[PDB]
């Protein structure tokens, strides 16, 4: 709830000289302007104090932290650099299940690419930004085709950006990739200074801002997919789209590590990026690798597939952003089970989902979503919890703790700060009255239209389930889902704003598992 | 009803400068910052000039106390020290009732602990801030295996935080424990500061607030039950939960008394301490341990059992924090005296009650709720009347005397400012209309969001009985009771937010006991 | 959003002294007053440092680019100029099909006009302001008498004025030509200064405004034909009408190109050109000559003939401007297919339009545009899709996206804003109830009548559908349009303003080209 006038005022305060620069504003360090202010969430940060926290603790600084050391490095000291391998069979084993044949000895010097011999994984290193030891090692593994990501310590907290000490502070172009691999062949060949996210295209944490504030121009290649696309476009506009250009998914325009590998030119590539912002008018140009990729991905023009929920499939076709839907029931269906299953299988793709479940008490919410992602009876597995624990704690699933505050102004700010914070890309509320808290029909329209604004400016999709429909908010709303009854329950659609197809199937649904199965 | 921005006006009338510490500001004491302002109550403390009163008496203070002498330095002559005792069986056979095995002299020598032969009970010292005698005594006593806490004075009065003098002013880390048998293992073994609170679980007076401004770290660990977990959290929000942790309850989290006797570490115990604090938005990792209580503790995922009502227990299953329920019936029915009943019973278990009846004549329902208690006819039995007068004075208990006054503002702050005095868990008021103070339709909807919005905001149950059901009364409340009557009466429940159950049973009324039967 | 009053405040923050000038403000270049602010758009442009960008960019810049270089030259090289021609046969048969018959081979060599053997076409250079190498090249093509128009690069970049090296600094007086040869004959004979607009009667780019600031006379000559008039009208808006001048349209006063070559006098046309600023009271001799032209013009009174409606051409008789009309029907029967259809063929014909399309994913609606340009199935034609791309990229055709902003106001200003940077003469909004976001009815009249007004004022068709007629609409409207099924449906119109003339007539949909047919 801090504007950026705020943060100006403030400086003004103690009289620190700052600079507006793009997103985070840079002042001189009083713990050459080394002292960096987000925008939107005041995180402090310093490049040469090292120095973060909130901005209360920025406030109380001025008035008058963390280690993360792990066994790490027996890892490290457990592998062997992949260039200075004397093996033969070993190597061309490695690069060929790997796809680096075109990967030259010196970019692996470079970046100092190792390579592990029990598993025969590849080796990511994490270097502190201060020249410090190792902060983490990120491991990927070949199976079959198939890439597996494994990093320590948790993802959650893994904030690496590979290539941040190559680069140097007169560089002005960056590219970012989903991929590590990716950016050796990008580096091999343009020889540009380039980057890649921690989780690829799952989320930006803002601490990795301020590292990319001194680059001027940034090219976005993030994948050969729509998703990709839009996974880009939610980036662009955390660092001000002004500045920055994308890079359209095509037939033509693979990502970088198979382009080096299908002798296709990448600089051609690399110079036909296009701005990823725009005014309020645009012609046909910035639009031709769009229509294409629609033209070529039809079955990429609506959002992904569910695993779980065929049925759910075949009508409403896919998962979108800033659409808005509506779900609603009888009381005592379990009608909050079936979202939870709803958004699980969901965040098993790869989509970061926020709970914001009111009069559920979240922590028996954890609990039953739990089960779920077990696919059965955790009662009887409770020997076995710390494994499905972990492979809990790494799916991107946050949750959202109201104890008192229950005005609407207050929820869509810290929406917007969730956002903000870890890319929230779908958000659902299990209670709408609870928000509460003719005229109750008034309150509910407007608020309803509050979601829909949100979720519109903010391409963020939201789902809200109804306690008793209502009226005006079919108008608003894009979808609507309804669970009636006749444990065996059924879902009609009556409203598809993507497609405009309508049905109803039935559903049975389980207590020992917790899963609806048809 | 005085703001902070009202007390620091007023210190800024006299020039005294005040440095705005945690929860209670620190200045130079005009009768080093030993003078010490309340945020909430303004009651000043001095660590040197040892004043105490209410913010009117610092008022009149600046323009132009108690002695508490008890015979209780008799007992302490008449007991003697645990560690200086050369008998052998008598040793053994004390450590082994009170769970002593592994208490070693050591610490016995550092706490001052002294043991009492007449009785076979353990002595608990209280000392002087200003290093003055012995303010009081408390006494445990072990029986069969069961622990009864005796203390001289009453406690009401009892304000002792043990360890006091041991810890130092360079200490900023300490961790407070509801027993006094556990701080001494835990002490034992880690060696970080601790202090017991009063009257454990019960309540925090603010007095003691101040003594525990210097620790910037604190650490709750009040039990193995999720009631202890909640009372840690009210406890939290009285000293800005952003520098406070808990331990959350656990199979493999004991209390440090049975963690050191059973032989788990307790360092790891400590380490894993979670923030009192969250954001808006939380994810997984703070609720770990949460889910797991919940998933091994079923029966306390409610309230408290009642000990008198099994009929009300089968259908209610417990008395949660924050819900709020509405009483109701015919006049003449005697719902008054039922609701005297409810609360003496959940107040015999250790539940801080309080009272403001309203055209009830108060001093005629202590009459009443004595009588109740003594489960009987106090006529007859005038003659043994100290003696339960004595038992009816330790209860945590409380009534609200208004006079004039019967605004619905007045009342608010009141009652906020018992919960924050006295940490007030359960309030009841008899009358509503008497507050008041289709215009009654309006303000009755009105108050009664008023109280559901302070028992939300503040986790405090509160009970409203009305005196004639009233429209849109049942969204906003949480729980229904209706005591109809066909002394034979019966009680019917409509409405169950915890668990949606229903039903009605008739009960029988004795006005010789004033107590409910079936 | 930034009016003039704010320009001139915000000059006067760094005290830079301007001077009003016309159009564009003239005031001393901080990077003889050769800084050139925009009024409409704050579009800088320097004489001499030769800078360009946004209001914003001009913001940031005193805080604290282009090179368009393509193979042109080779063209240039391989063309031999027309006046140093030694061929006979070759010259004459060049000037009789160009009807360059009177053209003295000193006016060549004055304007550099070169010829191309290989496809014998015309060469019209285009130089750089600041004296540079050339920056484009215009061909013109004679073919059987037809003359078609192509330029590298894109004609949406082609900014030049023909003779801008030419004049001099001591002009005041300039007549503007739709054509490059009618200037040629017009410079020929008269002898005063005379540039040519980049297409034509298209659009004149602000860009090209700050260049003919200098002058204080202008005529305009654009051609013999009403939408001539027209055209030039609307250029006059832009350029202060109080300063410049017109030529009317008649059998007497034909182009300059055909003037000289027909015999008549042009001095007599220059001298009686008419005022295009005229009072709110005006005589009759004002309009002797549009009379006269009507009056032998009749098939010229209305606007241009659809060349794939001829159904629609006999009842609507034309496409006017500042006429608005409303469209409507069922949905479901593809009434966004048609509109975009109807847009098309005008399109086609040289009129600019703009697309608002909401809840119609304007990226989709490219796509069924552009199939419906190439007059069938593109999935079958992906092999040949280079060839239509380049032939979609050369008609006057622009989209708005509109991401969160829905306001009236917003749209309003955009639309405004359209019409002054590229001479938007079309605009149709695909969804009404998108912008809103007895209250709907309200706000629905009163958005129809906000673009009545925005319509009649700038004197842009507006063509707006709606999605369910409505009460108070077809006062407002114009013409009305209603698309209703019985893929086979009829379209009613029931309102002309033109004409009076009312009908309905069936049409045929084919899936296969999404082209409408009869």
């Amino acid at each position: 709830p801090v504007t950026a006038t705020e943060i100006r005022q403030y400086l003004r305060g103690h009289g620190i000289p700052f600079q507006d620069g793009h997103s985070c504003l840079r002042a001189l360090s009083p713990f050459s302007f080394s002292l960096f202010i987000d925008k939107t969430t005041g995180h402090f940060l310093c490049m040469t104090s090292l120095a973060e926290g909130s901005w209360e603790d920025f406030q109380a600084s001025v008035e008058g932290e963390f280690e993360d050391s792990e066994e790490v490095r027996r890892i490290w000291n457990r592998a062997i650099p992949l260039w200075e391998l004397p093996d033969q069979e070993e190597v061309q084993l490695a690069d060929t299940m790997f796809g680096l044949t075109k990967v030259t000895d010196d970019t692996l010097k470079r970046f100092s690419v190792r390579y592990l011999r029990p598993a025969r994984s590849l080796v990511f290193p994490w270097f502190s930004p201060g020249g410090s030891g190792l902060r983490g090692l990120k491991l990927l593994e070949a199976k079959c085709v198939s890439y597996e990501e494994t990093t320590i310590p948790r993802p959650s907290a893994y904030h690496n950006l590979f290539g941040l000490p190559l680069i140097s502070r007169r560089d002005a172009e960056v590219v970012l990739t989903s991929r590590e691999l990716d950016s050796l062949a990008l580096n091999q060949s343009t020889g540009l200074p380039t980057l890649t996210l921690p989780r690829g295209t799952t989320c930006l944490p803002p601490a990795l801002l301020p590292y990319l504030e001194q680059f001027r121009r940034i090219v976005f290649w993030l994948g050969d997919d729509l998703r990709s696309l839009e996974a880009a476009k939610l980036f662009a506009r955390k660092l001000n789209p002004k500045r920055c250009f994308l890079v359209r998914p095509g037939d033509q325009q693979p990502r970088p590590l198979e382009a080096l590998n299908g002798g296709f030119n990448l600089s051609r590539i690399l110079r036909t990026a296009l701005p990823a912002w725009h005014k309020s008018i645009v012609s046909f140009r910035q639009l031709r690798e769009e229509v294409l990729g629609e033209l070529s991905n039809v079955e990429q023009a609506a959002g992904l597939r569910w695993s779980r929920f065929p049925d759910l499939n075949r009508i409403l076709k896919g998962h979108r952003k800033g659409e808005l839907t509506v779900f609603t029931g009888p009381t005592g269906s379990g009608k909050t089970t079936f979202i939870s299953e709803y958004a699980l299988d969901l965040c098993s793709q790869g989509v970061n989902t926020l709970w914001g479940s009111f009069e559920i008490s979240n922590v028996r919410l954890a609990r039953v979503m739990l089960t779920q992602f077990a696919e059965g009876r955790l009662e009887d597995q409770l020997d076995k919890y710390d494994h499905w624990a972990d492979r809990f704690e790494d799916l991107p699933l946050y949750f959202m703790t109201f104890h008192g505050q229950q005005s609407i102004r207050t929820v869509i700010d810290t929406m917007q700060h969730a956002v903000y914070v870890y890319d929230i890309c779908h958000v659902i509320i299990d209670n709408l009255q609870f928000m509460m808290g003719t005229d109750r029909i008034a309150a509910q329209d407007y608020i309803i239209g509050v979601f829909r604004k949100f979720a519109t400016d903010n391409n963020c999709h939201v789902t809200l389930v109804i306690h008793p429909g209502s009226a005006k908010a079919s108008q608003e709303a894009d979808n609507v889902l309804i669970l009636q009854d006749r444990g065996k329950r059924y879902l009609q659609v009556s409203k598809n704003r993507f497609d405009g197809d309508v049905g109803v199937f039935p559903l049975e649904f389980n207590k020992n598992s917790l899963t609806f199965s048809i």
